[PDB]
Parts: C-alpha cells; structure tokens; sequence
C-alpha cells in the first residue's frame, strides 16, 4: 500500500507520485520537510518529461497571484491556484489544495531527477508569500480524518523509501521510538544539545550547535553545519582519519574521493553523533551517523572502475540543518499533533560488521543551560 512509495536518486531527494487536476494528470513530488509550498512545473523546460497543464484541469482555480520561492540552492516563479490533489499509493483521498504553477525557473529542476514539483510539508509560518497559504498537510488533515502525523523512511544511483501519512508504521523501524520537541512550528526545528566524534565531544557551548536554528529537512541532502561547528567537526574528522590526505577540496565538497571498486576504507572515518533534546528536562538522546551516510556515493559509469563519494557535510550560515544523509537508515515520525520528532532505526539501516547506526538514550547533562539560539 504506502510502503515503498518513494523512490529518488542519491542526492537529488526523494519524491512520491502524486495526481493534480481533473482528469488526473500523474506527477512525481519530491518530499520536502524543508520548506511548505506544494509546487509543480506548469510550463516546458529542459528537464522536465512532463508538467501540470491548468487548461485541461476542468477543477483548476487560478488565485491571480503570483508567488517567488528561493531555496538554499534554486529559486522558482509561479501562478498560485487551486486544483484536486490525490496520493495514489498514500490515504485514498481527494483534497482541494493550494497549487503553484511553476512557469519560471532557475537551477531548481535536476536533469534526470525523474520529479517535476515538490511538496513542502513544514509549516505555514514559512509558506511564501505568507502564512496565510495553507500548505498541503495543513488541507489534507482538514477535508480528511487523516491523524496529524506523518513518517519517513528514507533509505540509499536509485534510491527508495516510504512516506506513510497519519501513521507509524512498526514494520519499518526496530528498537525504540525517541521524541524531540518541535521547538517552534515553521521549519521543523529541533535542538541539538551535544555533538560528539568518534565519542569525543566537541566541545563547544551548545548554543553555537543550534546558531540560527537546526531543522530537519528531507529536502537537503547534506547535514549542513554553522560555520564554527562546520570547521571544528572537520578538523576532528580529518584527525579521525589522518592515516589519508585528502586534498582540501573534498573537505570543502568540491572534489570526489575515490578508492579501487569495494575497497573504501570505511573504518578510518569517524562516526558521528548528534544529541537531540529529550522531553524531559535536560534529558537528551542521541542517534549516530556512520561514514556510509555522510560520504555519499555518487553513481557515474566513466568512474565505475572504482567507488567515489562526495563529503555531504558543509558548511551553512543559516544554522544547521540535517538533511537527506542523516535521516537515511532512520525512521522519522513527524508528530505534528505533539509537537515532536521521534526517530528510531530504520529496516533499511546503515552498518558494516562492526558499527551500525543508532538512536539511544537516556542521556543526563548537568549543565542547565538552554541550548536554544533565541
Ligand atoms: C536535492 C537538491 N539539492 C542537491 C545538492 N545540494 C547541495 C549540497 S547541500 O545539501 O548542502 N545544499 C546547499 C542543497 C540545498 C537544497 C535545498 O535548498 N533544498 C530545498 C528543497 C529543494 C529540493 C530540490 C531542488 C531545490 C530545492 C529545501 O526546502 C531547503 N530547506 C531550507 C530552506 C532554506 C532557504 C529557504 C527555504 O524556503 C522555504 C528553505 C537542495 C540541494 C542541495
């Protein structure tokens, strides 16, 4: 039914099918819990296969307002308008939502990406041109009795994964479920309370950890860190691994590491762990990221002789953010109706045979201090 109904390509997010307009015209969206726009090509361009035509929606509505969204990388122009929206392999409804038409764009769509539109599923808080467009899961909850929940299960050129609306589904995830409060309903914004390398911390006052904000985005695909943190987990990461040199390019993702087909010396990279703010008062949890998840493999026939991979951790001046690596091989609950994120291991997670990734807890910290940039 919904498991399975994502697929994607590595770095170029993950999408489930969707139908807009009447008939239903079929259209693939990239899942994005990074922003809160639902947006879908209207018009010709490069690298789209196909787009939503409104002349052949008899249900199309046109709102005669246009709408500008800029991401971290991309930006679109459209026509803002209503139409009938279903998830064929999701809830079997149909929701009268908000549509941008895309009609100009710039370094947004992805050749070969195989989605043509996007569905941002954060808050209104953060919808463009203001709060007052509804976002979709906000009119899907409304016309519908789907529970104000949904989960994510991304796993890693083809990638795969599900998105199961208004539930939890305990077939996709082993050990425990642990929650992290939503700070603030516009991103998903979470706190991050300690982050340590290979067990060591890193040793900084945690605000800088949350520096604007940290958010979880599966719109991004890097773990994306505040310049001081960005800089400080490097150069651990580089010690971690000091048996190579890598040229500073590939620290700056500017550049692929390669090794001989199947021979990536995993064991010389550092894990990582992110510690999330529990829901008890300086409680926490923390879940670990492996090499496997932060070196991201890219998939081209010319290098095919051997493995390469892209350094998917940068550098952000607009707070952290954990993006498409780090959910991956982890089950995610957006619990909107509680305001929480929980996150447990994932059926498709990461490990070798010697480290695996992991959500555990309870962890205890005697420093009270908030962690919370604002
Ligand atoms: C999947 C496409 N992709 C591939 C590569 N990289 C590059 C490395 S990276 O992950 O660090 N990074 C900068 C990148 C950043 C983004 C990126 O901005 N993704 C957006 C969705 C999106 C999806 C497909 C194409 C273009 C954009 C999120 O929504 C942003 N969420 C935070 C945000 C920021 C600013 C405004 C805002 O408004 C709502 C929201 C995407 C990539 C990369």
């Amino acid at each position: 039914e919904m498991v399975d109904n994502l697929r994607g390509k590595s770095g170029q997010g993950y999408y489930v099918e969707m139908t807009v307009g009447s008939p239903p015209q079929t259209l693939n969206i990239l899942v994005d819990t990074g922003s809160s726009n639902f947006a879908v090509g209207a018009a010709p361009h490069p690298f789209l296969h196909r787009y939503y035509q409104r002349q052949l929606s008899s249900t199309y509505r046109d709102l005669r307002k246009g709408v500008y969204v800029p991401y971290t990388q991309g930006k679109w122009e459209g026509e803002l308008g209503t139409d009938l929206v279903s998830i064929p392999h999701g809830p079997q409804v149909t929701v009268r939502a908000n549509i941008a038409a895309i009609t100009e764009s710039d370094k947004f769509f992805i050749q070969g990406s195989n989605w043509e539109g996007i569905l941002g599923l954060a808050y209104a808080e953060i919808a463009r041109p203001d709060d007052s467009l509804e976002p979709f899961f906000d009119s899907l909850v409304k016309q519908t009795h789907v529970p104000n929940l949904f989960s994510l299960q991304l796993c890693g050129a083809s990638v795969g994964g599900s998105m199961i609306i208004g539930g939890i589904d305990h077939s996709l995830y082993t050990g425990s479920l642990w929650y992290t409060p939503i700070r603030r309903e516009w991103y998903y914004e979470v706190i991050i309370v300690r982050v340590e390398i290979n067990g060591q911390d890193l040793k900084m006052d945690c605000k800088e950890y949350n520096y604007d904000k940290s958010i979880v985005d599966s719109g991004t695909t890097n773990l994306r860190l505040p310049k001081k943190v960005f800089e400080a987990a490097v150069k651990s990461i580089k010690a971690a691994s000091s048996t190579e040199k890598f040229p500073d390019g590939f620290w700056l993702g500017e550049q692929l590491v390669c090794w001989q087909a199947g021979t990536t010396p995993w064991n010389i990279f550092p894990v990582i762990s992110l510690y999330l703010m529990g829901e008890v008062t300086q409680q926490s949890f923390r879940i670990t990221i492996l090499p496997q998840q932060y070196l991201r493999p890219v998939e081209d026939v010319a290098t095919s002789q051997d493995d390469c991979y892209k350094f998917a951790i940068s550098q952000s001046s607009t707070g952290t953010v954990m993006g498409a690596v780090i959910m991956e091989g982890f089950y995610v609950v957006f619990d909107r109706a509680r305001k929480r994120i929980g996150f447990a291991v994932s059926a498709c997670h990461v490990h070798d045979e010697f480290r695996t990734a992991a959500v555990e807890g309870p962890f205890v910290t005697l420093d009270m201090e908030d962690c919370g940039y604002n």
